[PDB]
């Protein structure tokens, strides 16, 4: 994991911001290049700094066009940072929205088809993402979508001193599939089933999934055969592909390859 000099990055504006700390537009210096640059928040524990690094260090493992790309970081000094490449529209859930209407099916069956690229390669690297869902999606300025994970799964609000805490991350409910709700199995093809879910955000320009049903509405939605219901405007192909995804028995989902293929198909016809 490269660490990159404090001289060769200039911080310019903070975009976001939360408990774990700052997201910033920034410039990494050949000429300059745009730059995300995500902090850690001030007073954080050993076991954060590491974990923080360590997951720089997971994202550095990956060399993919549809997978974020990590510049470095710096570790050696304070404030610490992960830099990564710069995604110009942020994350998919919030463009889809902010672009209701605006895309062709084609354009929308590309993005899906480049979300996921992104995956199998993961899976090829036996990488089993958990938490993957259009708000961990992110977009460039030419449309590309790139797989990442902030890490809003681990971000935990246990007391300190608190006798019982979360472990192993929370899990989003109604993007998981049912056998690792229940068994905390997860699997590449578990990741599909979230793919699935991602596909219908996709499609309805980031309706929230089951939105009039609670969590535990959702999984006796589920549990009972209900999928989510077809968009309007959705072609039949891709609500078939939707539904194979969303298959109860992991065995008979499409694999990420199958799902790149489908859709490759589709695009040329
Ligand atoms: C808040 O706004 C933004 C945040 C961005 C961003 O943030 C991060 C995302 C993920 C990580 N990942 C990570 O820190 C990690 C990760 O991703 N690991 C990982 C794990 C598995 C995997 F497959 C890939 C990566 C933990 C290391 C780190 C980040 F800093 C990265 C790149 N571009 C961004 C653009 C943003 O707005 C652009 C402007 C949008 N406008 C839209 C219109 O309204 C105004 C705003």
């Amino acid at each position: 994991t490269t660490e990159i000099h404090p001289s060769c990055v200039t911080r310019q504006k903070v975009i976001g911001a939360g408990e774990f700390g700052e997201v910033y537009k920034g410039m990494l210096k050949k000429k300059e290049v745009p730059v995300a640059i995500k902090t850690l928040k001030a007073g954080y524990t050993e076991k954060q700094r590491v974990d923080f690094l360590g997951e720089a260090g997971i994202m550095g493992q990956f060399s993919h066009h549809n997978i974020i790309r990590l510049e470095g970081v710096i570790s050696k000094y304070k404030p610490m940072m992960i830099i990564t490449e710069y995604m110009e529209n942020g994350a998919l859930d919030k463009f889809l929205r902010e672009k209701d209407g605006e895309f062709s099916v084609l354009q929308l069956v590309g993005m899906l088809r480049g979300i996921a690229a992104g995956m199998k390669y993961l899976a090829n690297m036996n990488y089993v993402h958990r938490d993957l869902a259009a708000r961990n999606i992110l977009v460039n300025s030419n449309l590309v979508c790139k797989v990442s994970d902030f890490g809003l799964s681990r971000v935990l609000e246990d007391d300190p001193e608190a006798t019982y805490t979360t472990s192993g991350g929370k899990i989003p409910i109604r993007w998981t599939a049912p056998e690792a709700i229940s068994y905390r199995k997860f699997t590449s093809a578990s990741d599909v089933w979230s793919f699935g879910i991602v596909m219908w955000e996709v499609m309805t320009y980031g309706e929230r999934p089951y939105w009039e049903l609670s969590n535990h509405e959702v999984m006796k939605a589920i549990n009972d055969g209900f999928r989510l219901p077809t968009p309007m405007d959705c072609p039949s192909a891709i609500y078939q592909l939707m539904m194979q995804c969303w298959q109860q028995e992991r065995a008979r989902r499409p694999k990420f390859a199958d799902i790149v293929s489908i859709l490759d198909k589709l695009i040329r016809a």
